C-alpha cells in the first residue's frame, strides 16, 4: 500500500528523502513507475539513493 512508503524509505536509509515525495504528491502506482531520470528531477542527485530507490521499486514489482 501506498502508506507503506514512509516505512520503506526508513529501512533504505532513505528516511531522509520521505518528505519530498509527499510534497511531489507520488502515490504507490506512481512511485512504481519512477525511472533514474524522474529521481534525478525529483531532487535525489547521488548515485547510491537512486539506484537503491530503483532496485526497491524493482523488487516490488518483482513481488
Amino acid at each position: 500500500k501506498g502508506s507503506d512508503l514512509p516505512e520503506l524509505f526508513s529501512k533504505l536509509g532513505l528516511g531522509k528523502y520521505t518528505d519530498v515525495f509527499q510534497q511531489q504528491e507520488i502515490d504507490l502506482q506512481t512511485f512504481l513507475t519512477l525511472t533514474d531520470q524522474d529521481l534525478k528531477e525529483l531532487g535525489i542527485t547521488t548515485f547510491g539513493a537512486r539506484e537503491k530507490m530503483l532496485l526497491a521499486i524493482s523488487e516490488l514489482n518483482k513481488n
